[PDB]
C-alpha cells in the first residue's frame, strides 16, 4: 500500500515558528520558499498550521495560501483555529487542496458534513489530538488544553460517518519528544477506519517512520526532524523503499 510523507510547517505571521537549518535558502523562515523546496527533494505532501493573532489571522492565511499555491504542485493542508464553513472555503478557494479542522470538529461534528458537501470528503483532514488517560485513550481539544471526555475509539467511528476523508492523528504521548511515534495508538485506530491515517508526534529517526508505516500509518508527518536536517527527505525515502515500504522515488 502507498505511503506517503509530509512535512508539516508551523506558521505565523507568514514566518516559519523556530525557523530553519536550510542555510540554501535566501530566507531560511520563509515558508514558501521552504515549502517549494520540500516539494523538490521529495516530499509528497505540505501541512501549514497557523498561529497568527486573530486581527490579522484570516488575512494572513489567505495571503500564505495563495503564495504556496503559485510556488508548489504536491498537495497541501492548511490549518489551524479553523472554526467554520466559511473560513474553510475562502481558504480552499484561495489554493489549498484540504483543510485541517479539530476543536471545531468536535465541538460541531457537522462542519466535517458541510465542508464535505461543497468541497468532498477528500478536502476534510480531522486532527485528532489523543491521550491515555486512565488507561483509555481520550480525544483532547484547544491545542491538548482539555479533555473531551471522548473516547478516542468513538470518535474515530463518528469522523468517517460524519463524512472526513482523511484523519491527522497526533499522539500528545508522544508529540514533541523524538522517542517514536504511539505505534499502539496508531495500531488501535487501524481497525476502526477506512480513512487514510496520518501519523503525528514523536518523530526522532528513520526507523520511526517504518515502525509508523507497519502500525497501517498512510502517511507520516514531521516538522523538526526535517527543518533541523536531523532526517534527510531523500535518505529516509530510500531507507524505507529498501526495507519494503511503497513510497513514491
Amino acid at each position: 500500500l502507498a505511503k506517503r510523507i509530509i512535512a508539516c510547517l508551523d506558521v505565523k505571521d507568514g514566518r516559519v515558528v523556530k525557523g530553519t537549518n536550510f542555510e540554501n535558502l535566501r530566507d531560511s523562515g520563509d515558508p514558501v520558499e521552504l515549502g517549494k523546496f520540500y516539494s523538490e527533494i521529495g516530499i509528497d505532501e505540505l501541512v501549514f498550521l497557523d498561529i497568527t493573532a486573530s486581527v490579522e489571522k484570516r488575512k494572513t492565511m489567505l495571503e500564505l495560501v495563495e503564495k504556496v499555491a503559485e510556488q508548489i504542485d504536491i498537495p497541501f493542508t492548511v490549518g489551524g483555529g479553523i472554526h467554520d464553513f466559511e473560513t474553510a472555503s475562502e481558504l480552499i478557494l484561495r489554493g489549498a487542496d484540504k483543510v485541517s479542522i479539530n476543536t471545531a470538529a468536535v465541538e460541531n461534528p457537522s462542519l466535517i458534513t458541510q465542508i464535505a458537501q461543497t468541497f468532498g470528503s477528500q478536502a476534510v483532514v480531522v486532527a485528532i489530538d489523543a491521550k491515555r488517560v486512565d488507561g483509555e485513550f481520550m480525544v483532547f481539544t484547544y491545542s491538548g488544553k482539555k479533555n473531551t471526555g471522548i473516547l478516542l475509539r468513538d470518535w474515530v467511528v463518528e469522523v468517517e460517518k460524519r463524512g472526513a476523508g482523511e484523519i491527522l492523528l497526533t499522539s500528545i504521548d508522544r508529540d514533541g519528544t523524538k522517542s517514536g511515534y504511539d505505534t499502539e495508538m496508531i495500531r488501535f485506530v487501524r481497525p476502526l477506519t477506512t480513512l487514510p491515517i496520518i501519523a503525528s508526534g514523536g518523530a526522532g529517526k528513520m526507523e520511526h517512520f517504518l515502525e509508523a508505516f507497519l502500525a497501517g500509518a498512510d502517511a507520516a508527518l514531521a516538522a523538526s526532524v526535517f527543518h533541523f536536517r536531523e532526517i534527510d527527505v531523500r535518505e529516509l525515502k530510500e531507507y524505507l523503499k529498501k526495507h519494503g515500504v511503497n513510497v513514491r522515488l
